[PDB]
Parts: C-alpha cells; sequence; structure tokens
C-alpha cells in the first residue's frame, strides 16, 4: 500500500468469555540473510563417540515463525488464573500474521558500517499447508516467540537432516532435498502484510487436574468383597482360601491396572548429593533405543510414570524435562549443577503412575511340584495391558504445545512424551527469506551470481489463538491447593526483568493443581 | 438358457480413471470330484516330534475360488504402474461370476478312459455371506486364480480342521461339524450363470511410501534445544547437566517411538554362509509361542519390525516372507537352497522400525547407591508402548490381499502378519461341487448308494475389483527411485513364459519405492 | 442362439453402383489348436550365414485372420472389369463376419481317431482396435483367405519378433511380451456369430493409368524455345550460346524430373540366359541395407524405378514382385526356375521412372581451369529431389491391399514397397482361438494342468468391403489397351480349376492398362 501508512496495529491481550479465551500476543521479529542466499548440503560425522550423531542434510537461506511454546500466548498471571479454576482446556484456532516490514542495507564500507533502509526490497513468505516438508517445529527447538512481549527475537534457520548412509556423512539414493523457492510465496514490500489463518482438528482435552484417589484403593474401605482368595497350602498340599476384608487393599481384587512403566535411573537431588554414587558418565548407562544400528538416548521415556515419589528427594532425571531459568547462548558446551534449572515433578499423578526408579512388580518365573518352591521374578519394564489407565505427562509455561504424528501408517496412543497435544495436521510451518538483490554486476556469466547486497529485515508478527476450556465442577467440601506467589524474603520479583533489563522466571509452573475422585 | 449359446465374455483389462482402477480377470478352472461326494473326519496326531501338528477336522467334497493374492489381479506392468505413482490403495467392490460350465464324464471302460460331456448335469454354487463356515481363505494357501491369464486352474478342496483334545488326533464336546449342503445353493447345468458381487468395508489406505527421515533425527540440526540432560555426577555426588546442542541426535530429547519389537535371529545370505554356523536345526531354536501345551512357530512375527538393514547380507529369516520362483508340486519335502526363493526385504522402512536380529535397547537393572554402580540390561523383547509408531509390512505381487480378523471380540491393531488389509467382514467364500449322479442303481436299500457315475467340470470365472488411489503430491526436487526391468545380459523375459511355455517370474515386487518426509 | 439354426448366409457375390463397388467374400476355415494352448519363446540364432535371420520372439496359440491380398476379394473377371474400365481406385469400408461355427473333438483312442462334435466348446475372438498388439499382416504373408470360394483354409498362427540382442537369440531390456488374453475377447459356442465393421481414412485413390507422354517430351515438338544454352567455348575460352530448337529434346530445359533410383542388378530371362552370368549367388552381391550391424536384402526397394524397359528380357530382379502360379507347401527350399513364376513387369511407367539396371545420370567430378579438362561422374543411386515425379508399383490380383505404417514419427511418403495403400489405422487384426478344455483331473496341485482335450474349430467367414471408383474421362481417339483373355492353343482354362479339382493361375494381372496424357 504505502511507506507512510502502518500495515498493522500492536494487538496483545486475552479475552476470558466463558469456556473460551483468545490469546493475542505481537511481537518484533529480526531476520538475518542465511547462508548468503544459498543451499548448503550440511552432514555430520559420529562425534562424542556416538554414531547417533551422525547425519546428513541441507540448511536453507529461509527462516521460520514457531510459536509452539506455551508462554509464547500466557502470561503468568493468565497462566495461573486457568491452572486454578479449569479442569482443562485444548488449542481451537489460530491466526498469525505479518506486518510492518523494513528491509535494512547493511554496509561495511571504509570498515565503518551504515544502515541505510532500502524501500524497493521484498520478503518471501509462504506456509506449508499440506505437510510437504520436513516438519521441525515440534522438536523442543529453540526459537520461539519470547515469553516477555517487549524482547526482540531473530528467526532460526530453516534446515533439516535426511537419510544418512550407514550411520556415517553420506547420502542414500532415498536421501531428498527440497527446493523451498518451488512454492508458491507471496512477496512484501514494505507497504505490505501477510496473513493465515488455521483451525486445530478435534484433540482431547488436556487434564489439569489431579486424582484425589489411589488406583488401588477405589473399592469401600468399610465393606468387604464377597471374593475370596488363595492365601495358602496345608501341609496336605491342599488349596485354602480366605475372605478379603475392608480396608485391606493389598488383597483386594482390582479391576484397572497401572500404566506402562521402564524403569530409570535415579538420581538424589542436592540434599542427598551425598547418597549418589560419585564421577558417573550417563550416557553409558542410561536407557537407550536402537535403531539402524545407532543407540540414541530416549529421554524423557514414553509416557505412563512419575520421575518422582512426592515426599522424596530421589528423581527418575531421564524421565525429566529440564529447562532452564536464565535463558542460554548457542553452543554452549558448559556443565551446570540444578541451581538455575527447572526440574519439572510429575508426583501428582503418583497415585495411577508408578515410579520409574522401582521395579514395576514381580511375576512368577516357575511351576512349583512335590520339589520345587514356588519363585518370583522382579520386573523392570512393562508395556501396554488390557485394562490399563495412566495419566498423561503435564504441560508447562515455558513447554511445548503439540507436536506431529508421523504419518508412517500406524501408532499407538498419539501422545508425544514431551507434553502437548498430538496431531495429525498441526499449525502449518511459516518459513521466510529476503529476496536477494545482486551486487554490481558488468557482464554476462552463465554461472550464478555470487556477490549480493547484505539485508536484514524486521517486522512484527501476531499471533492470535483461542482455546477452549473444561469448567471444574467438584464437590470438594475442604480448600484446594492453587499455584500461588510464595516466595520468601524476596530479593527479586519472579516473572519479571531485574536491575539490568532481563527478564526473571525461578519457577515451572505446570498444569496439575486441582483435584478429581478417581 | 441354452447349450448352443455362451453364458458370457472373455473379459480381461484394468482401467485406470484418476484416483480408481477397475481390475478385470478371467480365468478357466477345473473341479474335480473330491472323496467322491463324500464328507471324511480327516485327524492327524503329532507329526515331526511336534504335537502343534495333531489336528481333528473335515474334509468335504466341495472346492472353492480363491482370489486372494495380487498377482490374480494385476500384471507386473500394471502393478509397477501402481507403486511407482501412488502413495497407496485399497480395495472398493468386487463382482465375480462364474459361467461356461462344462461337466464331463470320465469312464474307464475296458482300460480305456473316454471323456463324453454330460448336458444335464448340474453344479452347485453358494456363497457363505453371513460368515457361519470356517474361513480358510486367508491363510496363504495354495489355489488362487493363476498369476499369468492363460493357466488353466484345479479348485482346491474344501476342508476345516476344529478342536482336538489334548494335542491329540480325537475330538472335544465342542468340536463342530458344519454341513455344507445345509446351506441354500444354487444349481448351474450347461447354460446357466452364477453372479455374485461385494462391497469393501472401509479401511485404510495401504501406505506405499517409504519414509525419507529417521525418526530419531526430527529435529532441526541447526537449532539447539531448551531443554537439559542429567549428563553426571560430580565428586560430591552432586548431578551436573548440559545443554542438547544441534546435530547432536544421540542426546536430543525424543517425542516417539520406534515400535514392537522381539528378537529373532539373523542369518547371512549367500556372501556371507562362511559365517553361519554350521548345520543347525531352527525348529529347536526358534521364536515359538505356546497355545493349550503346544509349541508353534510364530513366523512372520508381528508387525513392527525390519527383517534387514539396508547395505547388509545378514537376514532375520522368521521375519521374512519367503516365496518361491518356480511354482512347486503338493507334498514337496525337498530342501531347497535360496537361488529359486524370493526373500523380501523390508529395510526401506528402517528409518521407523528396529532390526529384528539386534537388542531392542537397554534400561536400568537397579538403583545406585553410595555403594552400588548404575547397571543396564539389555532387553529383547519390547511391545507396544504409548507414543510409538512403526509402519506396517508391505504386500508383495505375489502376497496376499486381505485376512478375516477372528470375532473373538478383542483385539489390538486388526493387521495381518502377513501383510494387506484386516477385514471384519471380508469377502465371502465361494464353495462350488458337482452334484452327484448315481450308477446303476437296482433295488431298493435304506443304505446311500455308494456308486456314483466319474465327472469333472470345467468353466470360467471372471472377478472385477475396484481399487481407490491417493495421489502421491510432494514436493520433492531430484529424483526418485522407481521399480524399473533392470536386468543384465538377460537370457529370457522375466514375468514371460520360457521356451517349453512355464511361466517365470525372478523377482518379488513390492510397493515401497516412493518416499515422504515423515 | 440355437444348436439347429444356422448363424448367417453365404453372401458372395459383387455389385456395381456407379462409382462405388461392395464386394463380398464367404469362405470356410478351420482352426487347428496350435501351440497346445501355450505361449512359446521362439528364437532363432544366425542362420544361412546371415546374424540378421537370427531373432527372437513369441509363438502363441491364436490364429488370425488375413484379408490382405486382391485376390480375396476380386474375381478375376471383376478385376479385369476395373482396370480396363477405371482409373483408381480405393477402400471404403470393411465389415466382417463369422458365423456358423463348429468346434470338433478329436480322440486318437485305441490308434483309432474318431472325430465327435463338442456342443458346449466355445471359440474366443477379438480385434484389435487400439493397435496395441505387433502388426503382422501386412508384409506379404501367407494365409489370406483362398482365391477361389469352394477351397478351405487353416487359419495361421500368431507369433512376432521383438527385440534381440547384438544380432543373437537373446533379449533385450526392452523386449517387450504381450498377453492376449489379456484383451477382452468374446466367447462363441455354436449358435453364435461375431461381427464387426471399419471404415478407412481417406487415402489417395491408387492410379491405374499409364502415362502416355514421356516426361521429358512434355514441350511443343514445333515451336521453339525462348531460352539458349551453353554449347561450347572458343579458342579464346569465350563462351558460346546456341538456341533451343523444336523437337531437341536431349537439349530442351525441363521443368520436371525423374524420381529417385538405385541401382540394382539385371538379368536377363530365359531367351537371354546366355548372356547372364554362370552360377552366381546373389547375396554377396545383392542391394543391402544395415541396420544394427547386420545386412538385409531391402527387395524390392524403394518406389521410383522400372524393373524393365518394354521390348527387353533383361530384368531388375531385386526390384521386381515374384509369385508363383501353382501354390506351394510350408518349408520348401527347392531351388524353382522362372517358368511357373510370375515375374511381374512395370515397364508401363517406363515414360516417367527410370530403369534400375542402368547408372542415373552423369554428373560433374571437378573444375575446369586452363589446366584441367570438364570431366563427369556416372551415378547409380540418386534420392529425392525438389520438383521430381514418378509413378508408384502397381496393384496386383495376387498381391497386397494395404500395408500399415511404422508409428515412430517421422517418414516421407508412405507408400509401402510392396505396393497397395499405406495406412496410419488399418483394419484392425482379428484373432482367434479354441478355449481350452481340461482332460481328466483328479487332484489338486498349484501347477497349472497340461492335459487338454485335442479339439479343432471350423466356421465361415463373410468380408465385405466398398470400393470409391475414379471414372476415366479421355478423349483419345483410337482404341486403348484392355487386359484380355489371349491365349493361344489353350490345354486348360486358366482361372479355373483343372482335372483333379486345383485351381490354375497363369498369368499375374496388374492395374496400369488406360492412358493419360502427362
Amino acid at each position: 500500500d504505502g511507506v507512510g501508512n502502518a500495515s498493522g496495529d500492536w494487538h496483545c491481550d486475552s479475552t476470558w468469555m466463558g469456556d473460551r479465551v483468545v490469546t493475542k500476543s505481537t511481537r518484533t521479529w529480526v531476520l538475518p540473510s542465511y547462508n548468503n542466499h544459498q543451499y548448503r548440503e550440511i552432514k555430520s560425522g559420529s562425534v562424542d563417540g556416538s554414531n547417533a550423531n551422525a547425519y546428513f542434510g541441507y540448511s536453507t537461506p529461509w527462516g521460520y515463525f514457531d510459536f509452539n511454546r506455551f508462554h509464547s500466548h500466557w502470561s503468568p498471571r493468565d497462566w495461573q488464573r486457568l491452572i486454578n479454576n479449569y479442569w482443562g482446556f485444548r488449542p481451537r484456532s489460530l491466526r498469525v500474521k505479518i506486518f510492518n516490514i523494513q528491509v535494512k542495507e547493511v554496509t561495511v564500507q571504509d570498515s565503518t558500517t551504515t544502515i541505510a533502509n532500502n524501500l524497493t526490497s521484498t520478503v518471501q513468505v509462504f506456509t506449508d499447508d499440506d505437510y510437504q516438508l520436513p516438519y521441525v517445529v515440534g522438536n523442543g527447538t529453540e526459537g520461539c516467540l519470547p515469553a516477555f512481549p517487549p524482547q526482540v527475537f531473530t528467526l532460526p534457520q530453516y534446515g533439516y537432516a535426511t537419510l544418512n548412509r550407514d550411520n556415517g556423512d553420506n547420502p542414500t539414493e532415498r536421501s531428498s532435498f527440497f527446493c523451498l523457492e518451488y512454492f508458491p510465496s507471496k512477496m512484501l514490500r514494505t507497504g505490505n502484510n501477510f496473513e493465515f489463518t488455521y483451525s486445530f482438528e478435534e484433540v482431547p482435552f488436556h487434564c489439569s487436574f489431579a486424582p484425589s484417589q489411589n488406583l488401588f484403593k477405589l473399592a469401600n474401605p468399610l465393606v468387604d468383597q464377597y471374593l475370596y482368595r488363595f492365601v495358602s497350602t496345608s501341609a496336605t498340599g491342599a488349596i485354602q482360601f480366605q475372605k478379603n476384608l475392608a480396608g485391606r487393599y493389598a488383597n483386594t481384587y482390582k479391576n484397572w491396572f497401572p500404566g506402562p512403566m521402564g524403569r530409570t535411573q535415579g538420581w538424589n537431588t542436592s540434599s542427598g548429593s551425598s547418597t549418589n554414587r560419585v564421577s558417573v558418565n550417563n550416557f553409558s548407562v542410561s536407557n537407550r533405543m536402537n535403531l539402524e544400528g545407532a543407540s540414541y538416548q530416549v529421554n524423557p521415556q514414553p509416557n505412563g510414570m512419575t520421575n518422582t515419589l512426592q515426599g522424596s528427594n530421589r528423581y527418575a532425571l531421564e524421565n525429566t524435562m529440564i529447562f532452564n531459568a536464565q535463558n542460554a547462548t548457542p553452543g554452549t558446551t558448559s556443565v551446570y549443577p540444578e541451581d538455575n534449572l527447572l526440574l519439572t515433578s510429575e508426583s501428582e499423578t503418583q497415585p495411577v503412575n508408578r515410579v520409574a526408579y522401582n521395579t514395576g512388580g514381580q511375576m512368577a518365573t516357575n511351576a512349583q511340584n512335590a520339589t520345587t518352591a514356588p519363585t518370583v521374578g522382579t520386573y523392570n519394564l512393562q508395556e501396554v495391558l488390557p485394562g490399563s489407565v495412566w495419566m498423561e505427562r503435564d504441560v508447562y509455561l515455558q513447554g511445548p504445545i503439540w507436536a506431529k504424528i508421523p504419518e508412517t501408517g500406524a501408532h499407538f496412543h498419539p501422545s508425544p512424551a514431551m507434553g502437548g497435544f498430538g496431531l495429525k495436521h498441526p499449525p502449518p510451518m511459516m518459513l521466510i527469506k529476503n529476496t536477494p538483490v545482486p551486487g554490481n554486476i558488468t557482464s554476462f556469466s552463465d554461472v550464478p551470481v555470487s556477490s549480493f547486497i547484505t539485508q536484514y529485515s524486521t517486522g512484527q508478527v501476531t499471533v492470535e489463538m483461542e482455546w477452549e476450556l473444561k469448567k471444574e465442577n467438584s464437590k470438594r467440601w475442604n480448600p484446594e491447593i492453587q499455584y500461588t506467589n510464595n516466595y520468601n524474603d524476596p530479593q527479586f520479583v519472579d516473572f519479571a526483568p531485574d536491575g539490568s533489563g532481563e527478564y526473571r522466571t525461578t519457577r515451572a509452573i505446570g498444569t496439575r493443581y486441582l483435584t478429581r475422585p478417581l
């Protein structure tokens, strides 16, 4: 439209309206010129002594928008206002918009950089609606709209790993190359704006409630069962039985079973550091799966377990999600202690899921004769059994919203190990890059031009989601537990900028606070 | 209708029409008089030293039509034209028709056989629409319309095993006898024709595409994760963490897991014969399940694995489908080398399923103290876990189309271990027999007549199926892999008759050629 | 319909109606069971010392109907009545019909054959409408409806050669196998009949007239030309000219040129046998073309030449069509003298085409200086030049009607070297075979049945063509030449059966009798 006329406004709010809440977030982004407008074949061999780190892929000159973290849509006070009052929620719509673009031309002429703004330069933008490109948004990768609205962020570079050969850095005949210029983009100059809308498929609500009943204590503790149980054998080998009394839950007949489990190791946090074994490189002793002759660590393991038992300091670290209070810089290989790290705890599920560092149970190892005695054998892993129930991992303010389910054809219970909603058709990926502008060419050459003017672009992005809520209707009498701002001797305010202007976040707020009778 | 007037024509073609293809095949069959028009109680005791080979059942005087193999509807050139251009397909309809029947009366009088044609003899035909009879069509049994149209085939005899007692050849009180004359058939003389139509329930498409991304390399290899991971313990027992860098897929947090697995043994094909252990009777060392006190080999194991790792000669033979190039005769107990055998390979799934001869992974065996060190224990079998994905076995031109799901009431993921579509109500079984004509009886006898005129029948059968296709829409740039007629120094043409007139087929054409970004 | 009711009548006549003539011919055929209902891969290596005789192909169990010879539609008296009165003709329609079928079952039981007729057996019939099969009808092959209506004929076996490798009997990766059962046929029992109609594309008339003017004598022989011609050089090197007088056709300026030519060798017929060189194996000294490293004799050479010069006994045998008076048996490798052979002569074209055993002309070999003298060099081959005219080979009563033009994409002047009409879509091929009836099978076997009852079929075929004629309108005064029954001391009547009942034909009647002023 016009140079001296704004393309859009800054909308950033929330609007609770009964069983729906619409959130809105605007942010300023900056897009570098990655790979000097080229495609490069990136590849790696086995690093760290693990050929699972060996890949082969392509880095493109595009950047993408990632809105896959909760704190990109919710403020800490609107999150709290949700987890204290509702039993669940699920996304219903999405509507992204890019506007107020500005392309800047950088020039380092004379060992001195001068930033002037180009008014005729464009920016390319397209959304992958049919899922024809490798999805990279739902894998816990950095680069999402910052948590704090004032913060400006750089868009991350697009790239993807494709099939490599024999755990090496070479390709196979099936390795594919996707050209992103082969998609119909839209071009934008300073006066234009891009819009895009989407609507989620039905997905089941997330359950933001914790159970207030043990799964193996569902029976009435006053009435006895009309069922008997084999208790022992007499001297005559004759089998004897005994009735299941009331309150004796160790012996009652059950109807439902806890869910899957896979033992991990447990490590004690600070308080008990003394107990933990000294100097142990976990890699060698971690839970790992093999895929094509390579060993990959499967953190955070499949759903159906609790990393900790409420009341203890021991932790199943490989079944845990570990974030970082203070954001970090790319390429950091520094070793950090637990202090500035937010170890999430899923213990409000202990009533239904099993601890990840204990044996799942015991079963029989043989057959008793007039000779051999009955023997039991504890097991460390048990998968899904018919009639089992479990609770899924919880979502955090600083955690991921959705994940894309791989379209292989067959899958069981599509719920991402990192929490969130599993989707067959998740929000499209929105790529963007700066259309290249050639330097001073002066003669023909069937060779492509490699001299480009260095540029970068800035702009705003507004993303407005709509969520559906599930009202809590409990007849609990006494008061419940809520998420509260409980600090002692505060030297700073949490979820707010400190003296220098850097945003602080010392807590990981989850979602399971309210309760429900199993 | 009439003797000197044909009941139907010979339709045999294919007709591609966008997202649908209709195939049609006609063939000539011959029906012997099995069991001299009687029902016999067939039974066997433990043979080969395995009481699992002990059964009890009934052989009937009926024969049936089996269209449960792909190469009964597709030519090698129409198969190829499908697997190179589509991402999947599924059957939509069926329409069988029997016509141009001819009953012949054989007579060996005077040590010399004279074949004359009986014009008044009938043939009985009925389709089991309610699934009231034991289904025997989807179990990989011979007897299907030949691959080559010119070939004439004999219909196989119907029979079934019912409950036997204590792994013996005796019946139980629950053993059932089904009388097939107790169904309303239709009778046909030379001028009549039988028709029958059917339509499949919705079934999910088969996925004829291979993934072009590893399941554990879905993250962007340029951006790092905002998650940390327990890496080791300090001398103070204090736990230390480290950030998940980019491209280090051995350590990233994953969202999805590979599918089920059950270790089988792996044997090296020719090239590596030297490595294989010498003289091993597999039975004793094979994967077996127990059902009622008997050990059965479970080949080809459940879905979710790859029999081989692309680039190697090693094979998980018990997880493999093994066909035969040159068709064989009934009762052959000869030992064959790999040469004339088509060992199918499911490696275009290696990116998502695990190899069947490697350990599935490692997990923890204990709990580390200030005393005990962390220990891991490799596992050989792991079943379905929540959030796992796998790809189903592929279909072959020479393999089965569908299978009937047992109507027990409870089942998980109904997909036949041998590939194809699992159906609750599969195409009805079509039985047929020659109505008996008595010899010269001359006096009453309350005893049934046992003297019959020997006869046989011939005729044509046309089966026309309709399939639905799933168009491929990929934005891959470089060229894909296709199924091509790549032979070197051909001494004969494949998929064509040789000097003597015998049909040759040296390859097993599968379905997974195209690719898709996971 | 019915057994005791005829399917069709015997129509065999001609009906002249102005500018159209409709011919009709019925005949009785017999169809053997070729290849015992099988497909065989036929192949040959280099035979006769020529690797051009090495092929690789397939013989099928089908037979076909061939109506590609003129004497299958015309009687000698209706042919004569055409070539004496019209200036040309061309086919307009076609309409074949098969009826009154009868399948017979042969039995050699007891060293004694008994032919009984099977009333339930069928016969399969289909026409290749889209030209998807190798066409073999227009290559001068035997097997066409006999010349004489009373004669019964056996249908010839279908087969075709496909690509062979390096002039050997092995196939290439491109060698194709066509299954004829893969086409939708129609089945016929004794009471049924098959019909089929077709209409030719526009094709230019054949020109059944000879020119009555030399191509180089078109000018008026009374008037002189206003053009001069370089005649010589004076002693001064000065060039001199002279006017083109009247009647001096050796020197006139011409406007049109004779057509293509390629010198062959000329051999004298009987009268001059003495002159011919003694004992010469032509193969080594014949006109041959090379295609893929093999030498093939190109008889009868391309159009545009006359095999003989009217008034001489010399013959360009390789540019000649040689038929046989008395029909012969298959596999005869006997050497025959000219006597019972009909050597066609194309001399009524000598006014426009050049003799095939003379040098085509002379041209210049150098450049004359004050030193070198002018030299000429006779040429033996000259192809098409702009502004050239020629006349095509003539058609004979015993010769072919049409030919199919290969669908390569590029071609020049599509007129078959053997005469007739070149067609892009010629009359479809009509294949037919006896549906197989199995012997006494008694047990299942996944192996195809190989025991068949020996049968053969008989029936009638009526083919009715419509032709368009071009009326002659000449203002010639004196009488023309006609084809007349001019024999002297006839010991038998020509074109009629002799004492034994064998049809005689001592002449090859062509088509060029009438004349036209060039």
